[PDB]
């Protein structure tokens, strides 16, 4: 069971920053940099790290926000869950180390690289995230920001949930009345799901913030991508069915891929813009 902060060592290993190179900035965030490389662990082994810093002249408010996202994902030891190696928090400046992931965000990754893996590689990619998701809930942990940008992949495309710190990602519940259950992560799944089938495209594009919500609401759906298999669009519909009780549970879900994975002959059968469906 996840348990709620609101005490990062309760779930965080305190490295000692000798055991840490910086290589390159590779990133900016809300309290700092990225920057990218080498933690030597306490075996000797020498691993890539992705390291978070926390803004010189940062406020109380800002130190316990980036630092609440180390307390929280040091709950989750899972193959597609970002891995926490450490914070270093007795020195400065303050830091969130966690595994390198040589390719980055999962959707600026698919941008750069569209229409050139299989669907069985795309299938793996999907697997991977509703695994971690599948563990994230079993914890008891809604994630309510699901989304590619905020998926990571590394050199042998594995891909991880991050981000434990956004309508076209939110189900109709969420939004309506800030009702935030798995099932509205399932939602935001199935969001993904589009996001790379379609390598990285932008759910609902650029359509007006209250046109997503009102044709959502309407029954209106993301299109097919292009060459999606059937097998795949109807794993979307299903996780964007209006009952939430009626949406897959995450545990389903990798059922359904482990079986696309199985029966790679399954995907042949293809469906049929930047159009909803009504349906
Ligand atoms: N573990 C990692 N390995 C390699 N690169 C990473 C890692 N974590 C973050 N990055 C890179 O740093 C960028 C920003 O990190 P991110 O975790 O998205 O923080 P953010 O505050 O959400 N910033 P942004 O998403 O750019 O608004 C990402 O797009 C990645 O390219
Ligand atoms: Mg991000």
């Amino acid at each position: 069971t996840y348990v709620d902060p609101h005490t990062v060592h309760e779930f965080a290993k305190e490295l000692d920053a000798t055991n840490i190179s910086i290589d390159k900035v590779v990133g900016a965030g809300e309290f700092g940099e990225v920057c990218s490389g080498r933690l030597k662990l306490p075996s000797k082994k020498e691993i890539s790290v992705a390291i978070k810093t926390l803004k010189v002249g940062y406020t109380e408010k800002q130190r316990r926000d980036f630092l609440g996202e180390a307390s929280i994902m040091g709950q989750f030891d899972h193959p597609n869950i970002i891995r926490l190696e450490g914070v270093v928090t007795k020195s400065k400046p303050v830091m969130i180390v966690t595994e390198y992931m040589e390719n980055g965000s999962l959707d600026s990754f698919l941008r750069k690289h569209d229409a050139q893996f299989t669907v069985i590689q795309l299938v793996g990619m999907l697997r991977g995230i509703a695994s971690g998701m599948k563990y994230l809930s079993d914890m008891g942990y809604v994630h309510r920001d699901l989304a590619a940008r905020n998926i990571l992949i590394n050199s042998n495309l594995v891909c991880k949930v991050s981000d434990f710190g956004p309508i076209r990602w939110t189900s109709p519940e969420a939004i309506a009345y800030r009702k935030f259950t798995s099932a509205s992560d399932v939602w935001s799944y199935g969001i993904v799901l589009w996001e790379v089938m379609s390598y990285g495209e932008r759910p609902y594009w650029e359509m007006s913030n209250q046109d997503v919500i009102k044709a959502v609401d309407e029954g209106y759906r993301l299109p097919p991508p292009m060459d999606c298999p059937a097998a795949l669009y109807q794993l979307m519909l299903d996780c964007w069915q209006k009952d939430r009780n009626n949406r897959p549970k995450f545990e389903q879900i990798v059922s359904i891929l482990d079986k696309l994975i199985r029966n790679p002959g399954s995907l042949k059968i293809i469906t049929s813009p930047s159009n909803l469906l009504l349906d």
